[PDB]
């Protein structure tokens, strides 16, 4: 292991603000090169109750750095390519206590948006965590609830995702598993056409402005050369007895589907995270513009034809190349 100053050398730890959390640690931008990036801290291997929780061995964490490293590299791919994952710059294993740099940046977060996490200040020098350096991918969906110009972006929004999707099922058999919309980031481009190819058949997609990025491959699973990476959750608990908002359903949908066998490949789970954030589009999202006219009022009769047929597809690959949506 090495110290955290490898990773975050001064300069690049005094440019640290916390953008994000969740139980398993804590998401810091900070800037190298003039270029922003997003660090991801997991503590791991050590005994104490971190956010509530029971810290990951390396075995157990495993699976997300390979899956990380698999989705950045569709980037630069040719028969399966595309950009809509997000960039994996570097991942580290670190030891020592929490930078202080990094507490105070924690401590601004807690004063102004508040946090559900424990303060990070009880880890010992021996301590170890992963640090994954990122592509800084913009602000999540749920973040944007009220923020985006109206239902024509929300299109742009699933088609990218689904078309993303569809590229790392045919390439890696891949399922996100836990595309809630914490998980979709938006960025803006001056691209006005976003490419991508499937199965050596290129094709684009309007950009609305925006590109979208999906993140965070803890529940995610996939493979090559019949090796299976994933997160075995069949002994889980927690995970399948949520409530109050349609991703704690799909949880329960998923595990309908597998069997409870998280092992195979069901690629249908990623066609329900997308009806999850159709859903969200519909119902939760609100915009600047309304459609206050025909022709935006069609495109909003066609998502809600999308979200009432698009759960018979079989995977996102077959949305894709056959939903009316993306013709
Ligand atoms: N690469 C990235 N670029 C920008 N924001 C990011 C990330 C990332 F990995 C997490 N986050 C944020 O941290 C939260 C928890 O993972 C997410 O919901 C996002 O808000």
């Amino acid at each position: 292991p090495v110290p955290f100053s490898h990773c975050l050398p001064t300069e690049k730890l005094q440019r640290c603000e916390k953008i994000g959390e969740g139980v398993f640690g804590e998401v810091f931008q900070t800037i190298a090169d003039h270029t922003p990036v997003a660090i991801k801290i997991i503590a791991i291997e050590g005994p104490d109750l971190v956010n509530g929780s029971h810290q990951k061995t390396f075995e157990e964490i495993l699976p997300e750095i390979i899956i990380s490293k698999e989705l950045s590299l569709l980037s630069g791919e040719v028969c399966n390519r595309t950009e809509g994952f997000i960039g994996l710059n570097s991942v580290h294993c670190v030891q020592g206590s929490y930078p202080p740099l990094l507490l105070k940046a924690w401590d601004h977060y807690n004063s102004t948006k508040g946090s559900a996490n424990d303060r990070p200040d009880f880890f010992k020098d021996d301590q170890l965590f992963i640090v994954l350096e990122f592509e800084f991918g913009g602000i999540d969906l749920e973040q944007m609830r009220t923020k985006l110009s109206s239902l024509a972006t929300a299109k742009s929004i699933l088609h990218q995702l689904t078309a993303s999707l569809a590229v790392a099922e045919a390439s890696l058999r891949f399922e996100h598993r836990d595309l809630h919309w914490g998980n979709v980031l938006l960025k803006k481009t001056s691209l006005k056409k976003l490419h991508y190819t499937l199965n050596g058949k290129s094709s684009t997609i309007p950009s609305c402005g925006l590109q979208v990025s999906i993140i965070d491959y803890t529940l995610s699973r996939l493979e090559r050369d019949g090796i299976v990476v994933f997160c075995d959750v069949s002994m889980d608990e927690d995970l399948f007895t949520g409530d109050g908002d349609y991703q704690f359903d799909i949880y329960r949908l998923m595990k309908k589907e597998n069997n409870n066998r998280w092992g195979e490949y069901h690629p249908y789970s990623n066609v329900l995270w997308l009806h999850y954030l159709t859903d969200k589009m519909l119902k939760q999202m609100t915009f600047k513009t309304k459609c206050n006219t025909p022709a935006m009022k069609q495109i909003k009769r066609k998502i809600q034809e999308f979200h009432r047929t698009m759960l018979n597809f079989s995977s996102a690959t077959d949305l894709l190349c056959q939903h009316s949506l993306f013709k």
